[PDB]
RNA sequence: UGGUUGUCGUCAGCUCGUGUCGUGAGAUGUUGGGUUAAGUCCCGCAACGAGCGCAACCCUUGAUCUUAGUUGCCAGCAUUCA
């Protein structure tokens, strides 16, 4: 079922095996998937990410291309969360408390240009 | 041995935290592009930072404003060997 979506899906001769059982072949040299295997996994990670933000941990969208950047950022304002419209500082999660230094050290920056 | 100095060298380097990579020694940052007097600064980057250095503040000289005119100065006021 093509719900909405526009999506044959990508790559020329670079591919993976590992999807061999996801995609099919054109004679273009592009691939296609097999958008009967994608309805239901997107099925399965709409209920599974309705639990995730139904429990309360928030959710990260994180896109670091130039088609990702605009559309990640505005659907996560559009939905609240903490998303990443630049490059993928090295170190967020793993990192993480002296990415929160310098978050805070950004707080105080933005708070003392008008306070 | 303390303390105090030379020298490399006023060279621009030397490190650390947390993270990740590596069996480990180590790596990373600190590399790359431009840039600088400068690891100076920017941009990209598995890194984000920080410290000692670099620079800046400090002293002098270069100029002008205010205050302050004696022992310093003599512009217009006359006398002076001055």
């Amino acid at each position: 079922l093509l719900e909405a979506g526009v999506h044959f899906g990508h790559q020329t001769r670079r591919w993976n095996p590992k999807m061999k059982r996801y995609i099919f072949t054109e004679r273009n040299g592009i691939y296609i998937i097999d958008l009967q295997k994608t309805v239901k996994k997107v099925e399965e990670a709409y209920n599974f990410t309705k639990n995730l933000a139904a429990e309360g941990g928030k959710i990260l969208f994180v896109g670091t291309k130039k088609q990702a950047q605009d559309s990640v950022k505005e659907e996560a304002q559009r939905s609240g969360m903490y998303y990443v419209n630049q490059r993928w500082l090295g170190g967020t999660l793993t990192n993480f408390e002296t990415i929160q230094k310098r978050i805070k050290r950004l707080k105080d920056i933005e708070k003392m240009q008008e306070n």
